[PDB]
């Protein structure tokens, strides 16, 4: 039983909110009966972190803080504000049993609040629809945070720990804060002189562009950098896993399941790269690298680039092996490149090996030419990963997998990928395949023994 007048404005009030718009007449005047118009005072918690939670609201009049606690003993973050059409109180119905954040009225406000029953009778669910209506607001928070922590730092606050690794133009030093020790972090330092010489100066300036810029838990941080008369330096997150190449070496080959793990940390940091328009080019098991938990991030950004959408680039860049038939012809390549490599990874991963492999780079592209239908599958790579490989290693780029008109999704949803928890892997609640072993922030035991804006 609810008044005809103001059943009839939340009816169109509902109607306005782009989420419940595309419901039935029917459904959208059982909402307007079953909710409650609550109004609250400006300084009232409308949600209590922690607290259980069995009802939902949709702001009808005024705006509200969104905060959370970390630990107890820590400061609450400001997540966002939201205003009249945003809803909230949907976590607490949908796999927690307990408030994950306080929602406070900033002014007067009214909200339509819903019970957990008709939330889920009428409105079906936001599992689809809270994921692509709000961005990560925590993630924000936290880079936020981390940017006025690492913008305040010098290179006087730093010891050098160990050594990670040397490449060919320059060291991976393990750093630590003097003041807070078990807080550490990979720093590579590089020759000013070295990077001129070698005319890698352009190739320097795109890996700290891309890599700083760049928020995914699948790509390894670089939180900053600094300079001095002679050296570079740049600030990353450190992953005591080790590298994969190492791991793949010493086991031989990956299990089918074990290799679905870090094929997916890739498409993810592929899904990410994908959507900002950068084409990543590098990909092959040294540059994935294993955090202490046993997630793989992508770790290489030397032949990254941000090329935008519906654009091609024309550089000759990546290893032998992995190199797209496109970028060995010199024709033009677009992101499709990067599902190719793709293929090429899941196929090494597999059987220690890639699937095109001579003596020498020029043996290695004739034979890549060749394409993918004359090379022999170990009878070890089951149908489902062969599936996908020869979907991913098409001649034709715009034939591969993932460059389809779905996208990422395309590969995703392959038959390989079935049962697999993409959710889980995104939340890092899944159990790796391989867990290292890291003794400490120090531990560096898994490893073996143009200038103005940085
Ligand atoms: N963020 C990181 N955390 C931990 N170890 C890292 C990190 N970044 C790099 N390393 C390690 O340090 C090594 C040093 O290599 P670097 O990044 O200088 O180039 P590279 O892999 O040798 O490539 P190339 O010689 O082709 O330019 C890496 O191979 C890896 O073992
Ligand atoms: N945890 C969390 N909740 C948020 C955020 N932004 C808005 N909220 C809402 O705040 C609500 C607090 O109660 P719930 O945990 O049930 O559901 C939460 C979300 O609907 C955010 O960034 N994180």
């Amino acid at each position: 039983s609810t008044g005809l007048i103001k059943h009839t404005e939340y009816m169109e009030f509902l109607k306005s909110v782009p989420t419940f718009q595309s419901l039935p007449e029917e459904i959208l005047s059982k909402l307007a009966d079953v909710l409650e118009e609550t109004h609250y005072e400006n300084g009232e918690y409308i949600i209590r972190q922690g607290a259980r939670g069995d009802t939902f609201f949709i702001i009808s009049k005024g705006t509200v803080n969104v905060t959370r606690e970390d630990s107890p003993s820590e400061d609450p973050v400001f997540l966002r504000t939201l205003g009249k059409g945003d809803w909230f109180g949907e976590k607490a119905l949908q796999g927690e049993d307990v408030r994950t954040a306080n929602v406070i009225a900033a002014e007067a406000v009214t909200c339509l609040v819903i019970d957990r029953d008709s939330f889920k009778h009428l409105i079906g669910g936001l599992d689809d629809v809270s994921n692509k209506a709000y961005e990560d607001a925590e993630a924000k928070a936290k880079y936020e945070a981390e940017a006025a922590f690492f913008a305040n730092l010098k290179l006087s606050d730093f010891n050098i720990i160990d050594t990670l690794g040397v490449g060919g133009f320059g060291r991976v030093e393990l750093v630590q804060l003097k003041s807070e020790e078990s807080k550490t972090f990979a720093m590579k330092i590089l020759k000013k002189r070295h990077i001129v010489d070698t005319r890698q100066q352009e190739h320097i300036r795109s890996e700290k562009q891309i890599m700083q810029g760049a928020h995914s838990d699948f790509i390894v941080r670089l939180y900053r950098t600094f300079k001095d008369s002679k050296y570079l330096y740049m600030l990353m997150e450190a992953c005591l896993g080790g590298e994969l190449w190492t791991i793949l070496r010493d086991r031989g080959s990956f299990e089918d399941s074990t290799t679905r793990f870090y094929t997916a940390c890739v498409v993810e940091a592929f899904a990410y790269l994908h959507s900002k328009g950068i084409i990543y080019r590098d990909l092959k098991p040294e540059n994935l690298i294993l955090d202490h938990r046993g997630y793989a991030k992508l770790v290489d950004f030397g032949f990254a680039k941000k090329i935008g959408f519906g654009k091609k680039t024309w550089t000759f860049c990546g290893t032998p092996e992995y190199v797209a038939p496109e970028i060995i012809l010199n024709k033009g390549h677009d992101i499709s490149a990067d599902y190719w490599s793709l293929g090429i990874l899941m196929y090494e991963l597999l059987t220690g090996s890639p699937p095109f492999s001579g003596p020498d780079p020029m043996k290695t592209y004739n034979i890549i030419l060749r394409g993918i239908d004359m090379i022999e599958f170990p009878k070890k790579i089951a149908k489902n990963a062969a599936n996908l490989i020869k979907k991913l290693c098409r001649d034709n780029p715009s034939e591969r997998l993932g460059n389809l008109k779905n996208g990422v999704k395309d590969i995703q949803k392959h038959k390989w990928f079935e049962g697999f928890n993409w959710e889980g892997l995104r939340k890092g609640t899944l159990t790796p395949p391989i867990i290292p072993s890291v003794a400490s922030p120090t531990d560096t035991s898994n490893f073996d023994s143009w200038d103005i804006d940085f």
